[PDB]
């Protein structure tokens, strides 16, 4: 019983995070065999953010311009590449705390958990979101960059997100490990902004599913709902569309649970429209959106 | 900037947890040096969880009812004994894992990290807070006893909790790892609820801060208070007394953002007494407790480890 936002033991990732220099910045890197991974924005200067050209600064590099620190040992870079918004160094050292992993790209509104890094090392780890808008509700302080997203279903560590940057209303922004940039957003200064965020509807329902699973059932009511009016209802609260899609997702919950998917979402139409009237749902104030239904069943197992 | 719920870094704690196995029960075990400990009620039948005599159900054990797996390797337990209400096994090999690593008994209102473990194997991580009425607000499924909970100071792991087992409101209990009940429950299967609970003071105040430190002020107003006429209002709303010694705790925050704990103290006086009317605080709807003074620092300022 209970139900908490749970982050994934971190260790198999703690073991990668190395401490990359160039110049005057210092940020994160993660190493894996041999190969260190971190934002190209580490070659840039501080006299121009505004319109740096990666391909130029990056030719005028020598290995040696590179500063790499995993603990107390210096480790040598001998190439280097970039592949689209990521650095990629060679060293001649293979990390032997490598773990079983891949690289994947993560959707909106799937979660993942972060191990905050600065100057190489662990600071903490917490769950996230990737929002509807492409930015994650990050907690992360300067230098932070090239702190990694990750899951580890089944022993093997899916890295979905490096950190790359900080918005203007205080969340974060960065790219899948390939180095392509959730969403619009590129690495210079320049006045981008996230957009209006949405809740992520899903999300909400497969919560409510585990709030009954908990043994919590004061929010439901006697309705159902079509999936079209639904739809109609929801998204003048600025939550996502339910698809089709995310109603055969949530198929397994509304099985263990005896509840009908439209039947929660007319629970859910309900709660928009009254609030909670001094209630809680699994502690909580507000609908949480950053639970999805796979981490749901993972949880209440 | 932002503002998360956030747990040590686990590795240290991962490379310790084992397997125990007595009879047709498995649950956790945590292995340093070469020593294993797990919850002493490992070795109770469904019959004796009524009414255990844990001396007589010790005595009658030996080394080989003990089967202790780390991974997928055994190791051979030579010896056994109990310390209140761990059980502790002598194995054969020690942990080359084993951190820098101290036992810690922590008191009400202190937050800890969990790694949620099953047959030996972490599964999550999460924060915690011990509450007033000695309980955890965990999240724990059968067999997760033996999960442990932690503090890490630079590279040296506090142990503070041991988890034992889930009272009937779905909230857990547990020991230290010298096997010491937090509150007053018991290792059997008897009729034990917790406690009315209260809300941790000094937290709100320094997740109140926290929130100032992100931008969000709207709480904040011209006010001050004294400790005697918050208390009187504490002691209303079921929340812990403010004493002296939180009010230095929170000297720091108090000196940074330009509100002293007294005058903090106004802002939450009047959170209570009126509500939020419709606003959030941190993308909350209720005054949060579970972040102590020194959480909100590590946070605010990046300490790592
Ligand atoms: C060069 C480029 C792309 C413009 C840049 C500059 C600085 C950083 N930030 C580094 O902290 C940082 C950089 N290198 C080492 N640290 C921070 C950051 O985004 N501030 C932004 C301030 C507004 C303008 C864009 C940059 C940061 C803060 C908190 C959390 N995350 C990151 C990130 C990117
Ligand atoms: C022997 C004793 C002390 C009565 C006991 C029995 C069972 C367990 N629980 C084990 O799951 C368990 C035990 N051994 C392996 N697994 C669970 C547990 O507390 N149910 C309680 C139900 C009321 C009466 C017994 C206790 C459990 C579930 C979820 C989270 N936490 C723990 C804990 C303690
Ligand atoms: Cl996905
Ligand atoms: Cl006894
Ligand atoms: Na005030």
């Amino acid at each position: 019983s209970g139900f908490r936002k749970m982050a994934f033991p971190s260790g198999k990732v703690e073991g990668c995070m190395v401490q990359v220099t160039c110049g005057t910045t210092t940020l994160n890197g993660l190493w894996l065999d041999d190969v260190v991974y971190c934002p190209r924005h580490v070659i840039c200067t501080s006299e121009d953010m505004l319109n740096p050209n990666y391909e130029d600064l990056l030719i005028r590099k020598s290995n040696h311009n590179f500063l790499v620190q995993a603990g107390n040992v210096q480790l040598r870079v001998i190439g280097h590449s970039m592949q689209n918004c990521v650095l990629k160094l060679k060293v001649d050292t293979a990390n032997p705390k490598t773990p079983k992993y891949k690289f994947v790209r993560i959707q909106p509104g799937q979660t993942f958990s972060v191990l905050a890094c600065y100057n190489g090392s662990p600071s903490g780890v917490y769950q996230c979101a990737m929002r509807p808008n492409f930015t994650i509700k990050g907690s992360f302080l300067n230098g932070s960059c090239g702190s990694v997203g990750f899951n580890i279903d089944y022993d093997c560590v899916s890295f979905c997100y490096m950190h790359h940057m900080e918005l203007p209303t205080g969340v974060h922004a960065g790219t899948d490990l390939e180095g392509n940039f959730y969403g619009p957003f590129v690495d210079r200064q320049t006045a981008q902004a996230a957009g209006t965020d949405t809740t992520i509807t899903v999300n909400v329902l497969a919560w409510l599913y585990a709030a009954v699973i908990n043994g919590d059932r004061w929010f439901l009511n006697r309705f159902t709902t079509t999936l079209n009016d639904f739809n109609l209802v929801a998204m003048k609260y600025n939550y996502e569309p339910l698809t089709q899609d995310h109603v055969d997702i949530l198929g397994p919950l509304s099985a263990q649970t005896g509840i009908a998917v439209l039947d929660m979402c007319a629970s859910l139409k309900e709660l928009l429209q009254n609030g909670m009237n001094g209630r809680t749902i699994l502690g909580s104030a507000l609908l949480e959106d950053e639970f999805t239904p796979f981490d749901v069943v993972r949880q209440c197992s």
